[PDB]
DNA sequence: TTTTTTTTTTTTTTTTTTTTTTTTTTTTTTTTTTTTTTTTTTTTTTTTTTTTTTTTTTTTTTTTTTTTTTTTTTTTTTTTTTTTTTTTTTTTTTTTTTTTTTTTTTTTTTTTTTTTTT
């Protein structure tokens, strides 16, 4: 996608969490694995 | 000249309250430990021409079991109502600006006296 698209994320509990691609973290081709739970509001047992 | 009534602050020490020294629990803070990023080079992996024998798709025909199909009655869907959460106007409070009004503290230096400890 491009840098200015919007995201409709759907979790395992089937919840609509809105976001924009400005927000996820970007880095080089290396050991990159930022945290999932920090940006959206999610429960303990749910995955996008 | 003697004698009689009343008034209060002290002998007060005890009850009530206040002040002042204390130490359990949730919120900070320094340490070690584990996630990130950049270089060397290094055998190692991986990109790109040529040849080759392969093995799956397209001439043609067959059927059968998934695609047709109509209809009963469920049950998810939608409606209204009310509660819970989110979010934004509203209000309140506090801070800074520059001329005014007010104050308050810590130490040297010597020499003499109180004021506790041994």
């Amino acid at each position: 996608n491009t840098h200015d698209h919007i995201l409709c994320f759907s979790s395992r509990g089937r919840v609509y969490s809105m976001k924009v691609y400005q927000l996820p973290e970007a880095t080089r081709g290396a050991r990159g694995r930022p945290i999932v739970n920090l940006l959206p509001l999610e429960q303990d047992e749910r995955i996008t």
